[PDB]
């Protein structure tokens, strides 16, 4: 059975993604940085739906630790068919007021996270010889920019460029690579045409569609789920 | 039961959309310019899939005839919950050698088709008081331009602009309005990252997703289904 | 001397473009739909700047008239090195409420204007054997859409697609083809609704001046812009 | 009354062309290089021969504290910069599975930490000039659409676009425009005959761009005439996209 890793899936959008992918018939491996009991509850929900699940704990910024954990996980459970890079981080503030930590933690969590998680998993995915799915979570801020978010806009825009480039490299192996860019999600309203925040499942549904076999001709794309914001 | 009109649905991408929407549980009204027997075959297939169907015949450029047929159809069968605008013609050629007919028929079929089909249907959709779905079919040529298709690129780009503007007007009614832009599809290669033409169902699947209740926070969007071309 | 046609150049943005191009050293041919005296005033200002000018009168929708006038003008004065297409009108309203004319006149003025004006001029431009410049004027509404302007957003988006496709056909001729998409500009006829909605969303918190648009067109028409083609350049104060 | 602009990586190539065009437009221009000091001094003398004031600054844009100290000392001695052009960047090409840690980290940091390290000490001195300002970043067509063998560079140059757009929003009220120029294939980029051959078939103009064709766009955005252009990515790519 095809297995998908979802980062930051103990709560929020990542949890909704994990549950929808399980309902669609994937085995789903849960991940969190620190909330272990929260991760175990999601694992139990996925098992209740009739799929296999377990969780992995790591900080996506810990390059060597992430490599070791994922290498061992692939050895024990096989390569991942899909990877959803959902975990990210903000440190909002006017640009001249941003601290070194405000900048670096935001940039690294998204972009180091992309490299650190995907580098150990590309070859195990290719070796499944059945295509694959990679979906990154960006933001409307990565497309348009946002005041107080020069760091977050840069990190989420960088994720878009990484996604498009990797789509080109992996297309020959039938691995699609796409990005989902949420707007304002429940986990400003009078700029949103639909006049409300989005719900976590409204984001997860797009990720689930892209991970489905039906989405086989979609790659290199940024799909905005933002109530019409842009 | 919610009913969706799909223009140009007797064959090709439009037929695949009609059949996918029927499998999803919508009643589907078929449309064709002239191929009556082909349209009736799709109607019979939708009925075999367990939904209600009939067909409507009209040239989308015939403004008054379209209005009469659609107003009569809404009177007999109720307003449409969804409309999929699959209305397009090519007349390729170098721009200075395009004839008046090459230009006008390509512009009108897409842009007059949008006005002629949707104007009689917006208020019947709103009066359902249950939201709604409008999906237009553009093209990669509408996003990027293409040699020999100044007319078609203009028409399909114009469709994108009309789609985004209508999304803003109808958002308060919970009617999403989106555009699907296919690349090179089998019904029409070293440039396509996936190294193959798309299949009609690979386009129809994206239209079907957008028409689903799950896609409720996606509006004002152009989703490309092009194997990575752009 | 290289000659550039600017449509709708008797007032507003089009006049600002014509004057900036004359100052840059181009001969500039003025055009207007109906206000002949207004057009003649711009001609006189261009002549006073030291370049050749005259004006042409036509509705850009009258296809055969446009062709006859333009072919006669090219016979008398030579091919145009540049064409700036400044053509379009608004007929705002909610989509269910748009009349047939509200829709058709907005679509045709932008898109038939493109075909009607440029089709007779491409080969005379090519025959100059010195490259060329085509700049179309779209709008921020053609990029992102706008309430009450389903017709206008479609017309100006279609202008973008036509521009990009033509850029591909003419690139080997060293003719660049680009689009300038203004946001909310002084002298542009806009509803109070559209003007209020725009002002709250513009980061620079003001309307643009006509010369802030004309300067971008002037730059694209310069020899320096020779590697810029197929582009839509937004001049909108940060709106998008 | 004279306005001064810093151009990173201006001892050669596109950055040099930008510096010389800005000098010809009437700005004083401060040259920068990571290590090629003699090369930077040659550009300084050309700017001086063009009729403007110039000197050079040497630093790796990744050396955050060294950059802060050099820029704060420069502003104390010569006044705030009216403009900053972030041209210096770095590639380390290779398929994503082939990339080393250094290949990834050096490319991401040079563009994105370079943005922070150079601009953070300069934003307030720019604002305190009370006469607007100009910031232009140099991205790449790869940052817009991605490129095989450049997952790292595509990420770095796409991130630069997000930073540019966000900063434009913050600084608009100070009449500082913030824009990005995204070159295509330019004559300074070393490519094999095979790669060049393939690339030329994809570019509608069917040739590489010249350094001045890029610099002209930067020079326009830095001009007073470009006062209503902000938050934009302007592609200079011969029609590639």
């Amino acid at each position: 059975t095809r297995r998908i890793l979802v980062t930051g899936s103990s709560r929020g959008i990542g949890k909704a993604i994990a549950l929808q992918l399980a309902k669609a018939g994937f085995d789903v491996t849960v991940h969190a940085r620190s909330r272990q009991a929260e991760a175990e509850q999601v694992v139990q929900e996925i098992q209740a739906l009739g799929q296999n699940s377990h969780y992995l704990m790591f900080d996506v910024n810990e390059r060597q630790t992430v490599q070791q954990i994922l290498e061992q996980d692939v050895e024990q459970h096989g390569g991942f068919y899909g990877v959803v890079l959902n975990a990210g981080l903000t440190h909002d503030g006017a640009f001249p007021a941003l601290t070194d930590q405000d900048w670096d933690e935001v940039i690294s969590t998204s972009l180091d996270g992309f490299y650190n998680v995907l580098k150990p998993l590309i070859m195990p995915m290719i070796h499944l010889r059945k295509g694959g799915r990679i979906v990154t979570l960006s933001s409307v801020s990565g497309i348009m920019g946002n005041r107080g978010q020069v760091n977050y806009s840069a990190a989420k825009a960088g994720l878009i460029g990484a996604t498009k480039a990797l789509a080109l490299e992996l297309a020959k192996r039938k691995i699609t690579v796409n990005c989902v860019a949420p707007g304002l999600i429940e986990t400003a309203l009078k700029m949103i045409p639909l006049q409300r925040m989005g719900q976590v499942d409204e984001v997860a549904s797009v990720v689930k569609f892209l991970c489905s076999d039906e989405a086989s001709y979609v790659t290199r794309q940024v799909i905005s789920v933002n109530g019409g914001l842009i």
